[PDB]
């Protein structure tokens, strides 16, 4: 019965193979007894004949005429505990966008169904090896909690995989992986200040009606501790558990692990950055000198060691087919030191003419204007990608 | 601790099966444990060792566990004349310039001297490694880059301060660096030694 702005919702009590069995009388009500030997019924609620939430409940019971604790009558679906531990990060493919990781997964439910008995065996635990939860059900006929990773790129090397039962009916699942999974959100637009997520995904191959995901069990650290630095540190991680729709209809149980993570400041700042100040201060000093047959030559040079710095970075700039924060700045670096070689040429022909009061102007000038556009445009950077 | 860093090549035999049915139980020595091959290698080693102990099951109890360690070390010979002999040459160029009394050339010497420096980075690209992280190696290439690219900002302004005509005070500056310029290098390599090699 509905608790507010009734509906007159329709209720109808099917077969397990979709006949219908009996039907509803106008609170609606019905009743119906069976008589076969095996006798197994759907109760089916429609809405489909706008209206504000639902506001119901359903009230069953067998033998029961009353009505209106005991057992319950309801199937209800396996719980089942699961948790994962994170070992090494292998590596990151920057082109094809996807990561290599290493770790530990765990599962375990309860189900009576796969009890025994100790005495036909002389034994206290069954055993499973090397075998995967899938191939297992197939062999015993009975149904198990297969899995799979969502965006698992090719096959994974499994370890260590067993499957260990014990005569109450619990079982449990344990194995050591190394998978190659796709990650298309990666984004390195703000190279190299750029901070990614490593999403983990797995996903339940069963109707959410038959298992779910329930707890979370930490039986390890899920984030490693190894010996020595490493290119990619990880500063957070959390875990959750939601509901994705299934191929077959209803929906699925999804377990997903992310870890975020940054790169190594250090290493880029002093490899890169310094080494570039000196240079580009280099070709800003040259302008105190009052003679332009030395400093043209010496502006000239400069820009050759520009270049040639830029093969050393050749391995640490990737090669992306868009340009990055790092890329951007290099070509703005390599335009104002070319155009210092212009300006000498101007100045020298201004000398040799007779004019050299409106050269030393000229170097004033740019004393003061060349570090400005540096801190400019450092700015304008810092506005666009970061600040929004 | 590149290129003076040592490992551990650990080589593990865990057996499948409870200790309460199979146990290790003793090493026997068939053959020598690191065999002899003609030529050099890269990796050389200095010690093993080998070891029995138990390691937890996912079943429950224990299980046996058979390790095997070796200490390795690379090759020093070959870093040494390879890398720091010609680096050491390259740096002292720049320091012997200052002994010139003009300018002129002075400064196309050092600002060529800049050059070479960033040439022979590329022949060693190879023996560096691409890791994510800066090593000792890394960092003594990225100083002596800093010096000797400060050495074309001081000429400079000695050439300005003769061209003025202070001439007195353009050669202090040498006097100056030419003891500056070798301390900063003794007193960098003491600090790189106690940071990174005795704790
Ligand atoms: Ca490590
Ligand atoms: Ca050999």
């Amino acid at each position: 019965e509905p608790i507010g702005e009734a509906p007159l919702p329709r209720l109808r009590l099917t077969d397990s193979g979709g006949k219908p069995l009996a039907f509803g009388l106008i609170s609606v009500e019905l009743n119906y007894t069976c008589d076969q030997d095996i006798c197994e019924l759907v109760v089916h609620v429609d809405g489909t004949d706008d209206s504000g939430e639902a506001v119901y409940r359903l009230l069953v019971g067998i033998n029961a005429p009353n009505l209106r604790v005991g057992s319950s009558v309801f199937l209800e679906s396996d719980l089942v505990t699961v948790g994962l531990a994170v070992d090494q990060i292998v590596g990151v493919d920057q082109r094809s966008e996807n990561f290599s990781v290493v770790g530990t997964l765990k599962l375990s439910w309860h189900d009576p169904k796969l009890g025994f008995s100790p005495d036909q065996c002389g034994c206290t635990v069954k055993s499973f090896e090397d075998a995967s939860i899938r191939a297992v059900a197939g062999e015993i006929n009975l149904p198990l909690p297969s899995f799979s990773f969502y965006n698992q790129q090719g096959n994974r090397w499994s370890q260590n995989q067993v499957i260990f039962v014990t005569p109450d009916g619990r079982a449990s699942y344990f194995e050591r992986f190394t998978v190659t999974l796709q990650a298309p959100d990666f984004d390195f637009l703000a190279y190299p200040f750029d901070r990614q997520k490593f999403s983990i995904k797995v996903d339940l191959a069963v109707p959410t009606n038959m298992f779910i995901f329930n707890e979370i069990e930490r039986f390890q650290q899920v984030v490693g501790d190894q010996l020595g630095e490493e290119e990619w540190v990880v500063t957070s991680y959390s875990q959750e558990i939601t509901e994705v729709p299934f191929e077959r209809g209803s929906t699925n149980s999804r377990f997903t692990t992310t870890l975020l993570v940054k790169r190594n400041l250090e290493y880029y700042i002093l490899r890169i950055f310094v080494p570039l100040f000196l240079i580009i201060s280099v070709s800003w000093v040259i302008f105190f000198l009052k003679d332009y047959g030395r400093q043209l030559e010496v502006a000239s040079g400069n820009l050759l060691v520009f270049v040639a710095f830029n093969f050393t970075i050749s391995g640490d700039l990737p090669r992306l087919g868009y340009l990055t924060v790092l890329d951007r700045f290099m070509i703005v670096s390599f335009c104002l030191t070319a155009i210092v070689v212009l300006i000498s040429v101007c100045q020298k022909r201004l000398g040799a003419v007779g004019k050299q009061a409106v050269a030393a102007q000229i170097d004033t000038w740019v004393l003061v204007i060349y570090p400005l556009v540096y801190s400019l445009y450092i700015i304008w950077v810092y506005l666009r990608f970061f600040t929004d």
